[PDB]
Order: C-alpha cells, then structure tokens, then sequence
C-alpha cells in the first residue's frame, strides 16, 4: 500500500482525499496537530501521535502545537501551570519516538500581528458558528463566557501561523477545521482520527479516574484498569477493549489461555479476533488479559525512556 | 458653586456622586473619555469635550482615547484609514481649547500584557452581558459576529490601562461602564453626558446628511442645516434647536426680531427662553435664526484655529 492508503488507515475521514493526493506530490510538506496540555497522556493521545508518525514516515515535517493559550481560554487554569504541563507533554511525545518540532501557542499567539489577525477573523465569524464549533470541545456552560468564542478563532489563527498543509485532530475538531477551511487563504487538508472510547464505556477516553490507560502507567495499573473496563461478552460496538485491540496491537498475536476452554489461541488479525469475540468463543476475561499484556509490551519503551530521563 | 456642582452641571448621571466627592479630594486625579474616530466632529462630540474641559478646570489631568482598535472591531473600516481619521480628530479636539493627552487604542492595545488581560476578562464576561452592553453602540446585526463581544472587553481593558479615576461618555456607554465597574480592581467613577438629539429630530446627532452641525461647518452650512431642523412651534421635548440653546449658548442673549411680533427679545437664561417658546411667544423661525448666529460665533474660534493650521 502507498503513502496515501497508509495515512488513510484507521482514520475517520480526510477532507479531502483528492487534496491529500495533491499534497503528497509536493517535495516539502508539513502536518500539525494541537493538544491542550493534559496531566495524563493516554491512548487517546497516542492514537493521534501514531498518525503523526505515519505522516512523518510519508515525508511530512511534523509540528506539534502545545496549545497553552487555547487551554487557558478553555478554562484549564493559569498559564504558568498550563505551560508546566505542556513541558511534560513535550517529553512524553518525544518518548513516543516522534520526530517533531514543538510550538507553544503563546510563542507567537500574543504577538501584535497574530492578535490583529484574531480580531480580523472575529470580524468574519458569527457568534453562532463559533459557538457550534465548540459543542464537542467545551462543557456547555450555564451562561457561556466570551472566551468560548475566542477559542475557535485562536485555533484557526494558529493553523494559519503554523502553516501546515495538513491539520490532524480528533473528530471533535471537525467544526473548527471546517471553519479554518472557510476563513484562511490556504485550505488545510484535515485528517480526523476516531474517538477512542474510555475504559468506563461511557464517552471518550479522558483523565477521569480509571477511564484511561496512560502511556506511562505501571504494569499493575494497566492490568487493574483493563480488568475492570467495560467489556460485555460478544459485544464489539463501544467496547474499549476491542478498540484497543484494533488500534494498538500487533498481529499475528497469541492469546494465552489455560486448558478449560483453551488453550493458546492464535489470532492472525484484528478481524479474526473480532469474529471469535462476537461468537463468544473468546471470553472477555481472556481478551482483557491478552490486551493488558500486549499493552504493557507496547508501552514499555515509552515508560522506560521517560523513567531513564533525569 | 463648587467643583462638584460645576462638574455635575448638564450631566445625565454620575456613578456615583459620593465617589466623585472622594476623587475630588485627591491631589492628582485623571479623567478619560474614548471616541471612535469620526469623519465629522459635531456638537454631540463638543458637548462631551466641554465636560472634559470642566473636569480639567477642576484639576483633572485629561486623557482622550482615540479608539482606533475599538472602531476596527465595530466594523468602521481598515486600521490605516481609521487611524487617519483619528489624527484629524486629535487636531479638532486640540482646536477646541482642550489641554489633554491623546492615546490611540493600538498604542498599547496590541501589547502582550494587554492582550493577555483581554483574554482574562473574556473568561469573566458572559456572552449575554457582552451582547447587552453593545445594544446602544452597534447596529444589531443579522447574525452578530464575535468581534461585537470583543469590543466591550477591549473598552473595559482600555479603561484599566489608561488608569483614570473618572470615565466620561454618553449615556449609551453606561452598560460598558457598569461592566468596567464589575471587572476591574479599581472602580472608575462614571460621568455620563446626555444624548444630543440630531437635527432631523430622529435619534442622536450623527454624521448622516443634514443631521449634525460639525464644529468646523461654514456659516452658510450652519444656517442652512439649522433652518431645516426639526423644530415644531411650542415644542421643547426632543427639539434639537432647544437642546442646542440649552447646552451651548451663553446668556443673557438678545434674539434679533423685526417689528411685526418684534422686536429684539432679551432672554436672561435658557429657562426664560423655554417659557417664551412653550407659550408660542417666540416662533421657531426667530429661535432658529438666533441659534444659528450664536452657534456661528461659538464655533468660530474652532473653525479658524483649524483653518490657520498649514
Ligand atoms: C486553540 O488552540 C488549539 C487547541 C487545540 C486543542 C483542540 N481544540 C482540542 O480541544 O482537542 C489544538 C490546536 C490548537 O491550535
Ligand atoms: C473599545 O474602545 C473604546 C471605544 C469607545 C467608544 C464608545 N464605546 C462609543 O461607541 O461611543 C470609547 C473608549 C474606548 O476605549
């Protein structure tokens, strides 16, 4: 499979594919993704970094925006604190094997020319468009504040200043990205990654207790949290354990099982694993045990790189 | 009458009087007023500059904010053009005898620290409060834009940065000023001037054709526009000619009249003039003629100062 199909793999959508094909033909091309600094870096984050690595292998220069200013506008706390967490996030992304440049929103996002462009875009953006674009991004406040409508314009302006040909993010960014394609002279090609279900089975993976696997979780934590995850027998839809098997695991894979309903089950691919689970041949307990052990191996290099840093 | 009563004269309200009395007791005190640059400087503007002169005579240091950035957010055009009109406004205010310092919103209003404070205030201001505060200031748009809710926060931030003890403006600024008293550590004392009715008798004085007397209008223009102004016999309420007689004219004043229903009418004060007009003893024609001639004399020094500048 060529660069395109590799990039397309495990994405929810590309806006547009035709535009990506044109981007691919360029000698120099860049792709950016922005993250509001987060106290835990979890598989939701890793899934997107994995896509940036794909883009990088396809000859893209990668920029990671550490969106401190954005987090500040999205009520995440004081800049000083947000920036501190941004510093930690940078180390984690680096530990994930990603070769990228890292830019803080505040690096450029408080400059005169940048700010003037925020106001210029604000002249162009309806309150209605701005508010809708934040539906999947903010909490929906009782009486929403002005900061909420400044956020999307600032994200659009960051996309402009970073200058990437491609913008990558989760499906929840799609309204901001579509706004960016209407407001900016250069239409960015948007690559959206699927939303990874939280371990609770209730909404996306997030820093809520027990709801996430952090890339630097210890093995006991990974086992404990995977053990208690939502994972009904025979149920694939909204099953976060199956999603993890789909997006992170390597195949062929052997699932260790004892003798009763055993033994070691060889699975050639995710699709084989899917059939076996839906038919209740593979029970949730064995599935979880194997995903926990594979995840430990998968995440091990990241955790040890981080620990070895003093 | 003391400084307080002089300052209070011809104002619509002071928020609050008790706070003004305290301000007055200070050795050094400042008062600011902001104007979006305007192509014509008219009696609506002059009425407020007259109040700044009063404040100045009472020992206040005066700051005039030329609100270019604000005008830009209020859709008045491009910064370059707005700033050009700002330069002309500065000359007119100077020609009005006012001793003040002049600051453009963009002088400080694009600095990092200033901008960070805009975002900080935006975190504090509901979209609902922001929008209401702009009701008497913006056009009420079909689908309002984000810029409209950035405007009031920027005006509040300017008040903070300029640092005046008093903020002066028209009654239409009252919601922004009240917001400034909630959002800033130092509560500014707000002095609001009445809204001067336009010559058309339909809403405030404004740059619409025939609706204003510009401080630098030639005498023929002043006579023509006063002649066709709204001015029903015996009607004082909403009569822009009576308002002009109230706010700009000097008394005692002699109204020139011919022999039939004559002759020269001596008026000791605005109140005398009011009674005579309501009782239809003074007809609109004689009233307009005298206001036109007095206005020509009143505005003459301003026009000639401006013309003498090359
Ligand atoms: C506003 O700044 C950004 C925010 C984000 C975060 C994203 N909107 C999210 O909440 O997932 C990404 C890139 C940005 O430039
Ligand atoms: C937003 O900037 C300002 C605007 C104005 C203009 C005022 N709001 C008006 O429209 O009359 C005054 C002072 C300011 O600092």
């Amino acid at each position: 499979m060529d660069e395109f199909e590799m990039i397309k793999r495990n994405t929810s959508e590309i806006i547009s594919e035709e535009e990506l094909r044109e981007v691919l033909k360029k000698d120099e091309k860049s792709a950016e993704i922005g993250f509001e600094p987060s106290g835990k870096i979890h598989l939701g984050h890793y899934l997107q970094i994995k896509k940036m690595i794909d883009l990088q292998n396809a000859g893209f220069d990668i920029i990671i925006s550490l969106a401190d200013l954005g987090a500040y506008l999205n009520q995440k706390g004081e800049l000083d604190e947000i920036r501190k967490i941004g510093d930690y996030n940078k180390k984690v992304f680096e530990a994930m094997g990603l070769k990228a440049k890292y830019v803080y929103g505040s690096e450029f996002g408080l400059d005169k020319d940048y700010t003037l462009n925020v106001y210029r875009l604000a002249l162009k953006t309806t309150l209605k468009r701005a508010r809708r674009s934040m539906e999947l991004i903010a909490r929906e406040d009782e009486n929403p504040k002005v900061a909420e409508v400044i956020y999307p314009i600032m994200q659009v302006n960051n996309i402009h200043y970073v200058g990437v040909d491609v913008a990558v993010g989760g499906m929840e960014q799609r309204k901001i990205h579509m706004l960016a394609r209407e407001l900016l002279p250069k239409k960015v090609v948007c690559i959206h990654n699927p939303v990874l279900t939280g371990l609770d089975g209730e909404g996306k993976m997030s820093s809520s207790k027990g709801n996430f696997i952090a890339v630097d979780d210890s093995p006991e934590e990974i086992r404990a949290k995977i053990k208690k995850a939502y994972c009904p027998a025979g149920v694939v839809e909204g099953n976060p354990i199956m999603e993890i098997a789909k997006y992170f695991l390597e195949y062929p894979l052997t699932i260790k099982r004892p003798e009763k309903f055993g033994g070691d089950l060889t699975v050639n691919s995710y699709e084989e694993l899917e059939s076996l689970f839906k038919n209740k041949e593979l029970h949730p307990m064995d599935l979880k045990n194997a995903v926990a052990e594979e995840l430990i191996k998968i995440l091990e290099p990241i955790r040890k790189r981080l620990a070895a840093h003093h």
